């Protein structure tokens, strides 16, 4: 394949670091070596995260097209909209965000802390409810909007970012002098796992990318990942077809609903935070973290396996679930 | 000087990057070139920040002495206490925090969001004083069978507490080498003092100690200024600075600290928004929003020589934003 | 029947008023005439409510046994614990409250507004337990009572809602009494009565009281517990124990206890879209507010009933407003735009 | 005087009850007999309060003029705006409220709990910010006819009637009680509450016995408003006398530090009063008038044997906006 064909606008510090989770690894039995690739610490633009790696491939088209306003959408505690708001300010562009009530949750400060709060400070026009109305709104005002779908996923360039991710991992394995056996990643809108599948199919490891569902609608998410992997594979000239076998999506850790954690989620967030000083959230990472932990605990990983946990970000959202953590 | 003499436990990713703030620079008139050194993005341990750089030099002593528990203190939204609980967890050490009511502020979720929230998740035993707690906590650890390492507010009034930022100066010189030029000034928020202290010492090494413009956030200028000078001198002796820190070496602007510690004025808010909206770089209403305020105001007043290159140190503190949600409800 | 046998300590202002809900009635078709008996406005003791009516009969005992501390229990936004705390300060007694989280709910200011906020200002010792503690499993109840004694005081035990307590059903039999006296003036009788039911003695007392004139099965209870079976049984149990206590010249039949299960979802403490619509409609047509936990659900019940035609044309339904409005503060996000 | 001249639309349950605060009284020395008139429990309309008594005399005009919308104003945690939203709903009228930030305070749920939350549930159109004129005009431009209700109903012709009536009630109740109250403590900010009391008690020569406790932190301005509204009101009811400045007593000692912000004494008073009587007061108004009355008794400023009547004007729901301050009681 050839990813180099597509321009990348630098929004990050550079390749994200990989750290050993020795204490957690040891706590679970010392039979599986866990690591963490810090996608959550990739930028100075409002904490960044996985959506920021993605945006590096969309920005060029935005500029090439001469757009002056970035428009995106997501739930109230959306990490994506927050990142787009930061990226926007950094580039000198206006920003319109559609924030929808995607979660059956009602916290008193849910629409005033964490991610949404930062977006308002960052100067974005935050519209709480729509998509087309926002876009049209921009034209009618005399500006040219660049449409960024949820999580940047269902977009032509939306999976390029994480194809690069697999690239980076190969380069880093070279340095470490060893290859990771699996990769755990959280999936919801899909292009994160999609890009990984494509990139890792390149070396025969697409099926080693273990996606954990956090949408609680595994069928849709699975299909979207598959569809985007297929479009992205073509885009980058993957010398192969993405098969259903190439898309692994665990469905055991998404409950009870999207945006709502279960007792295991909370326990996972605590264990990880208490053994490594590494925080995860109640919506996404706490769920992928829970999945990985549970997998090791079940013996689902071959002894001696090196698993690379991809921490995609999302911590600011912790502020929207304050009461659940009042005593830790 | 010789800083390499003291061991440093890795808690950060490595040197913190310097980024130009061209939009904000241009916004103000294009006469002063503004930059930022991101100490706020120095670690994967619960967002880190300036206190984390400092802790790199206290930990080795904590481990050497075989302590099994880190104990510290700060106000409700303290950044220090959170970093201490992250570092603790990472190190396999227990953690006890004394959170006090240092701010005349009363937000509904003040003690349940931001920094303190993370601390509890991190496993620290977070103790809220009513409404001697310090020695009470230290002893509670001993009486429990452990050995506590005492970390004073901000790590500031501690022998090793200023080493962290002498190294900061070290880092900037090496970076100036690559950049091929030297920064004319540096802006740093100051409250308990060893951050500025370390900078004054480290920059005194090349005669730029007076170029470090401290911006007070304690609203108690005199005390803070004094503590900075005292920690600077103690530290200078610790590293073998080939000079003595003069009172003139400690600069501290008292204009942007109001109205009180932990409370922002309208300038602070304006500053926060302006920087946020022009660079996508967030700052808090307690510390950084004030230093940013000071810098912006300095540039706007022509107090900086035209053509000057001013390096703003972003110390962190953004999570505290959650404790002031209403003020930012409409942005 | 003889209720006058038991002493009643004044905690209320006196009989609670009945007001016509003319706009709501007209809005629903004008075919059923809805009224409301304001138990929610029965006292100066921290907003009172149905639980304050019941306490009038328990206090005399607590004082006669010379208890110096009232001890009770309830969820975080329990109305019961708040009224106990007020009544207690008013009488010069100490107060210990065991509060656990009985609701799968997690609002940022849940344990610091509304009812619990008042109990703390009222001087009660509010004992909360972190999630997973299980007061029911550990027995925070008995630990509280013992702690009071160990401290040198004498506690008077008041169970959840006063319901499963010998004197607990007395209060609302008096309610039926009041309603007949008031019906005399009105020159007519209410065909039904809608009341919200959770721990039981409110409807229970009403059943006893109204059985005395053959209207027991006219008391339509709406379940807000989401555990209709247990609730129904406790009502029936409390009603029988209470009937015997007041000398009801009858046996309470399974048919005398009506409990509608259609408006309790999805869980105790959690409202449905219907609950919210009922709250807003009643509020916007009468200036009368109800909560997401209790009243909003009975109100939903009554409205849904009228709209369904389950009420005979011309019927006059008497809605008992038990109180609980303060709990609204625990559900701010839900009402952020109305 | 003749108050019966003006029509009063029933919005309350009837005369408000008076209760003895025997515990509080004994706690403070037992040398002064404290009582309370529960204006805070006057109506089934969203908790009511003193503003509801005032509204009883404005509604007739509103209806007589055929207005279909009630428009009022006040701070975020305004009691008045809540009471107007409830009254409107009850009357079948639309409601528009101008909520302004009159308090230097910034709690996370300040604009989502207590009074303002109820107003939104009651169906009023709650506008957070010429704001006043803009609302009135938007109503007209919409095809409706708005009835303008100024802050607290105070600077309004009919605004002072409601509490002249309060004095009437007290006289009637003193009759039954077989005795008269020597003083009356009332909280004052916009003014028509104490103003009306001054007029109505002027009738029996007790106007200087109505002790107003300022909660505005701008006593001069508040004192002048009371005096001003009292005079205009006295003329409207035909008081057989003119209201002198000595007729208006306003203590400035307990309004600090600002309007809407309580001091340590406020909090203490709120607790002492709640813990001895089971009667709650808020940190904006009543907690300050309560603070005042307690400090007065504790300082001996009341002659031994006096019977002081505390007017509880309401406002408890505002408590929800100051949650952190009471987290531990
Ligand atoms: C340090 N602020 C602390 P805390 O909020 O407790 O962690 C100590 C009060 C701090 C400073 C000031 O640094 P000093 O070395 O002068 O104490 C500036 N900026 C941020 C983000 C801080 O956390
Ligand atoms: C009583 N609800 C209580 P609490 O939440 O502790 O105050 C007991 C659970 C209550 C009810 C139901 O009355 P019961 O006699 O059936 O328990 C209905 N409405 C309101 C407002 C209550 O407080
Ligand atoms: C009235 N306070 C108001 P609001 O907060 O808008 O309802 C007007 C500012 C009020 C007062 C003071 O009465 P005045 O007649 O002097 O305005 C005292 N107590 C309570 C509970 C009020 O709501
Ligand atoms: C992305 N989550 C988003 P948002 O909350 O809007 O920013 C998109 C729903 C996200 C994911 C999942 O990534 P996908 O490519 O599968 O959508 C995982 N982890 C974090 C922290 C996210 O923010």
């Amino acid at each position: 394949m050839n990813l180099q064909r597509f321009p990348r606008y630098p929004l990050t510090f550079g390749p994200t670091p990989i750290q050993p989770l020795a204490r957690l690894s040891k706590h679970l039995g010392g039979k599986v070596h866990l690591y963490a690739k810090r996608e959550d610490c990739n930028s100075g633009l409002a904490f960044g995260g996985n959506k920021t790696r993605k945006l590096e491939y969309l920005i060029p088209e935005a500029l090439a097209q001469g757009c002056d306003t970035l428009v995106s959408i997501g739930g109230i505690q959306s990490n994506q909209t927050r990142q787009v708001a930061a990226v926007a300010a950094h580039l000198g562009m206006k920003c319109v965000l559609v924030q929808e009530n995607w979660v059956n949750y009602s916290d008193a400060v849910y629409d005033r802390v964490g991610n949404i709060q930062m977006s308002r400070i960052l100067g974005a026009d935050v519209r709480l409810v729509s998509w087309e109305d926002a876009l049209e709104s921009v034209r009618a005002a005399g500006g040219k909007p660049y449409a960024i779908p949820a999580g940047c996923s269902d977009h032509p360039l939306g999976g390029l970012g994480f194809v690069g991710f697999a690239e980076e991992v190969r380069a880093q394995e070279a340095e470490l002098g060893f290859k990771f056996d699996y990769v755990v990643v959280c999936s919801v809108t899909g292009s994160t796992q999609a890009g990984m599948v494509v990139g890792f199919a390149a070396d025969g490891r697409a099926d080693r990318v273990i996606g954990v569902d956090a949408s609680a609608k595994p069928a849709q998410t699975r299909e979207q990942i598959t569809r985007i992997a297929r479009q992205t594979a073509e885009k980058v000239g993957l010398e192969r077809d993405i098969m259903r076998a190439d898309v692994v999506l665990d469905e055991r850790f998404a409950g009870p609903e999207y945006g709502l954690p279960n007792e295991g989620t909370l326990e996972a967030i605590r264990l990880c935070a208490r053994t490594e000083g590494m925080l995860t959230d109640p919506v996404y990472e706490g769920k992928s973290m829970h999945g990985m932990i549970e997998m090791v605990r079940n013996g689902e990983f071959p002894e001696g396996s090196r698993v690379l946990y991809a921490h995609l970000g999302g911590v600011p959202a912790l502020n929207g679930y304050s009461f659940i953590f009042r005593d830790g």
